[PDB]
């Protein structure tokens, strides 16, 4: 009995939908989340901007019956995020507007509920007509999961603990939470609030009970302390979780509860020395991530993101930037779990809109992209806080963001640099800068005072986790006041700047808030104590920003990601690897001399065209090869991505030469080498600790091998399996150099949620079983449903067959 099973929803648009008599028994029946975007098909007449799929007006709607013992008591229906322009009624009667498609909310609903047993009704009408509302795919309806809470009159409101740790060592940790306490009834009453604290085996380690008196209608602040001795304190490599229970008493009976899981950690940003994780000086390894897993869209399905993120810790990542929106509670869960440090941001753009197609300032208008700029002026407060008053709990999150390259949308402020970027400092003095800005004309809204009113906002609900934003251009920032309201100045493509900020602007702390997917920006970070980290652009590739010029159709994405849109390891993942851990690495990959950014003459390597060079590097990678399958003789580049100091090549067993790490200023072990088939062989040590990779020649395709993440499943609706299917030769080899088109068949109750094959460049139905290989691989995405049993998975390409896989649904 989950409340998000059992929803109907249907893509069209009526008046009569939401009246007490209509009855949508026709139709289609949803489990939430839900986003109807991904249902409908990669079309060449949508915009790129949101990843060439449509949205339109759709319904949703939800019946469920008053409780047998409703009575004294309140009633309150919770989204975490619904996308967008979403209208709600209960039993015939309006609740509500919400613009905001990333904000949670709720609405009381306690006085519209019909009398004990009888049948009521939600129905939500989402208008996503406006398609191109945003820079990046966003999907469309209740794509995060809801809740229906019933509680007493007397109670701890949604959201309504902050758990807090001021003071934290290994000896002890002071630990406070204020609870939230609303008398609903017409009359005073007396009561308790006992909050119990309990550790990862489910053992009392405190409990605290204070007494209060609220008049009717009146909301009280209860304020407790303990002392948790000897904590187990959350950290990326040890993600230890607490629980508070707090209980409402009247007489000595509990009346509601509340579960505010937390952690015990200390965050500290230094300006001259760096970050600091419960006392350990560590660096921050950050990538952005959007909201969109490719087939599933934005529904946010925990088991999809759980395989994303292991990748990415199994890479080194230890940090996430919410690019550039609230995320969801179910993924702050995820990484409060598997150890991540969180960076949500509450807003894209703030008085002024961003173009949608095109990056930076509106230059257009058209009804499509007309946003959320529409409603920020009454909403951004509301909403902000609502986001905060949902996040603040969770251990994670170590830093708030305000905005993202916020100054490209305020006349003046790229004119008030030298600038008309990347690869220089301004030139204009800190003090022209200033004088240029007062001399730019006064406009409507200043990017300093919403600055300082969102900062405020921010630190009336929460003062324990610094408040920072991604400055694209910090040298004007820095004299707007912008970066004054910020307790870390995040920076945006700044390297360059690092130095600018110690010299200039020291005691404010400074780090990298966006960041290239490239060697020469972790090399600038790891020069410098005083910048802490950075956050790449991005983890995973993501849909939309796309049909600009040289990205046209049918191109989904950008292919910025170290993961594809299916989750699959790519280059850019294995060059991050070699620079984020310590066990030793390898990793090796080769194109044609000819398609190679690198030239050997002299026996030494080089750029080939030093207006291109290898600190300049932006946010995809060359299209490099994993496979060993020329055409004979040719000659090639084989290029290395590792952490051993030393490598030796073997090419067939001939010694081809070791090499040093300290040779190659980019980072990469190269060799020059002429193709015959066979084997090539990195033979290379990490301080005295070995390690051996090599790829190998095969034969043409001979069968399919299919690869399962779980063997077994739970029948709850939710559980996902990930089916792996790879292309090999008549010996196992694995094959990266020819596709096929893979026909997937599954017997058994399962539901489908889709396939991908990690192509950025051309798109595919998701909803079909046959999806074509991309570097001879592809992945098939089930889910478990209500019905337990047996599923049978296998595959072929016509006379290709494979191996058959067999997982259980318990
Ligand atoms: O792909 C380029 C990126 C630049 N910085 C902001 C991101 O949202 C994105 O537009």
């Amino acid at each position: 009995s989950d409340f998000n099973n059992g929803w109907k929803f249907t893509l069209s648009d009526s008046v009569c939908y939401s009246f007490v008599n209509y009855n949508p028994s026709s139709w289609k029946t949803v489990n939430l989340p839900h986003d109807w975007s991904v249902d409908l098909p990669f079309e060449s007449t949508a915009e790129g901007c949101t990843g060439f799929l449509k949205g339109g007006i759709g319904w949703y709607s939800k019946t469920f019956d008053t409780p047998d013992n409703f009575v004294d008591k309140k009633c309150y229906i919770v989204f975490d995020g619904v996308y967008n322009n979403s209208e709600y009624w209960i039993n015939g009667r309006k609740l509500g507007f919400h613009p905001y498609g990333y904000s949670p909310f709720f609405y009381d609903i306690s006085d519209y509920l019909n009398p004990k047993g009888q049948e009521n009704r939600i129905s939500v009408r989402i208008d996503h007509s406006r398609y191109a509302d945003s820079r990046w795919y966003t999907g469309s309806g209740i794509y995060r999961e809801t809740q229906l809470i019933f509680t007493d009159k007397l109670h701890i409101p949604v959201w309504g603990t902050f758990v807090t740790t001021p003071v934290v060592s290994s000896e002890r940790a002071t630990v406070n939470i204020e609870v939230r306490v609303k008398n609903d009834y017409s009359g005073p009453r007396a009561g308790e609030v006992r909050t119990s604290y309990f550790d990862s085996k489910n053992k009392k380690v405190g409990e605290k009970l204070t007494s209060f008196l609220i008049e009717a209608g009146k909301e009280m602040k209860i304020n407790q302390s303990v002392e948790i001795s000897n904590p187990s304190l959350w950290d990326v490599d040890s993600p230890s979780m607490y629980l508070a229970k707090s209980e409402i008493l009247v007489d000595g009976n509990v009346v509601d509860t509340k579960e505010t899981p937390f952690g015990i950690r200390s965050i500290k940003f230094d300006a001259k020395k760096g970050f600091f994780l419960n006392g350990k000086n560590m660096k921050i390894k950050g990538v952005c991530l959007h909201h969109d897993a490719s087939m599933i869209g934005a529904a946010l399905v925990e088991d999809v993101w759980r395989r994303r993120l292991q990748t990415l810790k199994d890479g080194g990542c230890n940090a996430i930037r919410l690019s550039h929106n609230p995320g969801a509670d179910a993924f702050l869960e995820l990484c409060d779990e598997m150890g991540f440090l969180v960076q949500e941001e509450f807003f894209d753009e703030w008085d002024y809109p961003k173009d949608k197609r095109l990056n930076m300032d509106e230059q257009s208008i058209d009804y499509i992209t007309r946003g959320y700029c529409e409603y920020f002026q009454e909403w951004a407060e509301r909403d902000l806080k609502n986001v905060m008053l949902r996040s603040r709990n969770h251990p994670c999150i170590f830093q708030w963001s305000i905005g993202n390259e916020i100054e490209w949308t305020y006349k003046g402020c790229k004119e008030s640099t030298g600038f008309f970027y990347f690869w220089n400092q301004p030139p204009y003095s800190t003090q022209r800068i200033r004088e240029e800005w007062a001399k730019q004309p006064k406009q409507t809204y200043d990017i300093g005072r919403t600055a300082k009113k969102l900062a405020a906002w921010t630190r009336e609900m929460d003062t324990t986790r610094p408040v920072t934003a991604n400055c694209i251009l910090p040298s004007i920032s820095y004299e707007t006041g912008y970066i004054d309201a910020l307790d870390v100045a995040g920076f945006s493509y700044r390297r360059v700047m690092y130095d600018y900020a110690h010299k200039n602007y020291p005691d404010k702390p400074a780090m990298g808030t966006e960041n290239l997917g490239q060697w020469h920006e972790w090399k600038a970070v790891i020069e410098r104590d005083y910048i802490p980290g950075m956050f790449i652009w991005t983890g995973v590739d993501y849909l939309g920003e796309v049909g600009t010029k040289g990205r046209e159709w049918p191109q989904r994405a950008i292919g910025c990601g170290l993961l594809d849109l299916a989750g699959f390891e790519k280059p850019s993942f294995h060059m991050m690897k070699s620079l984020w851990t310590d066990a030793p690495f390898i990793a090796i990959y080769s194109q044609t001399a000819n398609k190679s950014s690198y030239v050997e003459k002299d026996g030494k390597f080089t750029d080939k065209d030093p207006k291109k060079p290898w600190t300049q590097r932006l946010w995809v990678w060359e299209d490099v090869n994993s496979h060993w399958n020329y055409t004979k003789g040719e000659k090639v580049v084989v290029e290395i991505y590792s952490n051993c100091d030393e490598i030796e090549l073997f090419q067939n067993g001939k010694s081809l030469g070791k090499r040093f790490l300290k040779d190659f200023e980019d980072h990469i072990y190269k060799w020059s080498v002429d193709f015959k088939d066979g084997n090539i062989v990195a033979k290379g040590k990490k301080n005295g600790k070995k390690t051996t990779s090599a790829i190998y020649t095969t034969k043409e395709t001979n069968s399919i091998k299919l690869s399962v993440d779980k063997v077994a499943v739970d029948a709850n609706n939710t559980d996902v399996i990930h089916v792996t299917a790879q292309l090999i030769d008549r010996n196992g080899r694995n094959i990266s150099w020819e596709e096929k088109e893979i026909t997937f068949n599954i017997g058994g109750n399962y539901r489908l949620l889709g396939v991908e094959n990690g192509d950025h460049l051309n798109v595919l139905n998701y909803k079909s079983n046959t999806v074509k290989t991309y570097k001879g691989r592809a992945l098939l995405v089930l889910q478990a449903t209500d019905k337990a049993g047996i599923l049978n998975i296998n595959a072929n390409s016509g006379s290709i067959s494979s191996n058959d896989l067999k997982v259980e649904v318990k």
